[PDB]
């Protein structure tokens, strides 16, 4: 109990949106013994146990909802933490009203609805919305691609809150993602400064450069290793803790 | 000479929100040795079925999923239609867009997500987002009971595009419903026209102004019947079909 096994949800430990396997779930109640464990990813508590379980907070040492900013200890809850706590409802309030302005002068084929998905630890701004058809989709991304709206709506965010503490993405195909600085994967390790472990190991798929991992995978307080998918996932983790 | 019994689903055939019960189910069916039946709510198809069963068209005569804008008779399809084929993506979009400025002038205590919700009979638009807390619901409410906020909106909104056909109704704590004249529960009765039916009975729970129901309760060509639960409907239809 002095390593820690932080495993990352989809592409690691079950299969990405799905149920983890039965088999899965058994290697990590095995491996259990020599580590501790926990599992951290950018899904509400509900979509984790919908996929490891309502008992997850039982099957883990921690977990870490919503890339940690929900966070379990023991099957005990540890805290909790909104983007409106930190950035303060009138930030929120002008963030969202630059992007809906912006939104109202984009000229497009089509437009539906939720176009500002409200989350604790993301906004996601999409110009076409989020309740478009899979057609409206691919329409608003191929059309994405060759004007670049998404590309120049990024630009314009990251100069008027400039030095507000905010990160902007292209996410997927339609949307775009909002989110403090750090709130990514790694926000989980602050619930892990003071417990001092020997190494943290942490398991996960998108290590890309570009992808929901790669924070957590090249931060320093971790050992990453990059799995394929859960059955390799258990294959690094039988080498190190034999 | 024919009759139809048309029948608003939540609260009238079912519990809000509800499965019918066998003894509605068995009911409307031996009704159907007396007069045809038909179903209207303004949930889509596909929450009409979870709730009166997945051989829905194959047990009333009319199914009116979504106030009618699609309609079923006698098992096969009659026709669909939606808001963007009515208005055009062009207006659509001057709608959209100016909902959007709108809203990020509204000063509020706060501000989330999901401020337009597109649907195929309307949009529902709201300043403060319809992803919101209770607690958020009712800090909103309560503001726009003192500074009559959606009202002042609904009547600009009015205002920008009276003659295009539109309907601006506030609906809910939050929200301002935004729909094309007539399509409202009354717009399954367009199916009915030409079928020369002596009566056509309704049955709903909400007919008094502001409910779902009280379009259609009031319109000529309904004979309406106020009920309170699915057990009040019964009773009046044992009286009216002996
Ligand atoms: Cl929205
Ligand atoms: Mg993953
Ligand atoms: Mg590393
Ligand atoms: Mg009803
Ligand atoms: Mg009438
Ligand atoms: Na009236």
């Amino acid at each position: 109990m002095a390593t820690l096994c932080l495993f990352d949800m989809d592409g690691t430990l079950t299969a990405p949106r799905q149920k983890i396997t039965e088999e899965m779930d058994g290697f990590l109640q095995k491996l259990r013994q020599k580590t501790k464990i926990g599992v951290v990813g950018g899904s509400d508590f509900e979509k984790l146990q919908e996929q490891l379980g309502n008992d997850v907070v039982e099957k883990y040492d921690y977990v870490f909802p919503e890339n940690g900013l929900v966070a379990y200890k023991d099957g005990k809850l540890l805290c909790k933490q909104n983007i409106q706590g930190h950035l303060g409802e009138d930030v929120i309030q002008d963030l969202i009203n630059y992007c809906l302005s912006y939104i109202a002068n984009i000229k497009l084929p089509k437009k539906r609805g939720t176009f500002i998905e409200f989350r604790n630890g993301m906004l996601n701004v999409s110009p076409i919305g989020r309740s478009c058809s899979q057609e409206e989709r691919i329409e608003f991304y191929e059309l994405d691609k060759k004007e670049h709206i998404r590309q120049k709506f990024v630009a314009d965010l990251r100069k008027e809150f400039a030095g507000k503490g905010l990160t902007f993405s292209i996410g997927g195909q339609i949307s775009i993602d909002v989110f403090p600085e750090g709130w990514d994967k790694r926000y989980c390790l602050r619930h892990l400064e003071h417990a001092g472990y020997k190494t943290i190991y942490f398991f996960g798929d998108k290590t890309m450069p570009g992808g929901n991992d790669h924070e957590i995978f090249t931060d320093p307080r971790t050992v990453g290793y990059t799995v394929t998918a859960p059955e390799d996932t258990r294959r690094i983790c039988e080498g190190l803790f034999p």
